[PDB]
């Protein structure tokens, strides 16, 4: 039995990319990766997690600052089945604004400004972009399907 992503407590949206398939974005406080690593050493593998949030990005036509800046965040596959998963850094001010030229923060000022969370708020203005701060501890992306998007897909 796994938790749910379509849950009163979670912010969740799913991005079809092809007529089977999709990216399922989960704000929440569960955790679904044990571990902290990102084992990548294989081109596949690291062209999987490349594709998975480049269509992220064309979607929300997300423009990410570069600011020296790094969300913490640990990776796994399942059979070709990606599953990613930040620990935000955005409960404060000061956190958001240094973890704002990232994909998570991106993300989560698409969420706030579609009013898909309540939990999202505005931290500083730079470079034309909004650094979200939040309460929410996790943001979790899983390549799913339509039928199982709601219940988070096993990682390993
Ligand atoms: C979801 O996972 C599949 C599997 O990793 C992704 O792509 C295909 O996977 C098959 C193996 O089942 C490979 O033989 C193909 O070469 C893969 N195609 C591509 C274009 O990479 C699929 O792309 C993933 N979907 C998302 C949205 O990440
Ligand atoms: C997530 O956890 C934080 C505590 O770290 C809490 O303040 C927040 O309200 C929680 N949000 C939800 C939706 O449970
Ligand atoms: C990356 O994953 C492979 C798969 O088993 C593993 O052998 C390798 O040791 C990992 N990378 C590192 C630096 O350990």
């Amino acid at each position: 039995t796994m938790p749910l992503s379509c849950s009163k407590n979670n912010s969740h949206h799913y991005i079809q990319v092809r007529n089977d398939t999709g990216l399922e974005l989960t704000l929440t406080n569960t955790s679904l990766l044990d571990h902290k690593f990102c084992n990548l050493s294989d081109a596949h593998k690291r062209n999987l997690y490349d594709k998975a949030l480049m269509s992220i990005v064309t979607t929300f036509h997300l423009n990410i600052p570069n600011f020296n800046q790094y969300e913490v965040m640990s990776c796994d596959f399942n059979g070709g089945k990606i599953t990613v998963q930040y620990n935000l850094s955005h409960s404060s001010y000061v956190d958001a604004a240094n973890h704002c030229g990232t994909i998570a923060n991106g993300i989560m000022d698409t969420f706030r400004r579609m009013y898909w969370s309540n939990a999202l708020s505005p931290s500083e203005y730079i470079s034309g972009t909004t650094c979200i701060q939040t309460a929410y501890q996790y943001l979790i992306i899983q390549n799913t399907t339509w039928e199982d998007h709601c219940v988070f897909s096993r990682p390993s």
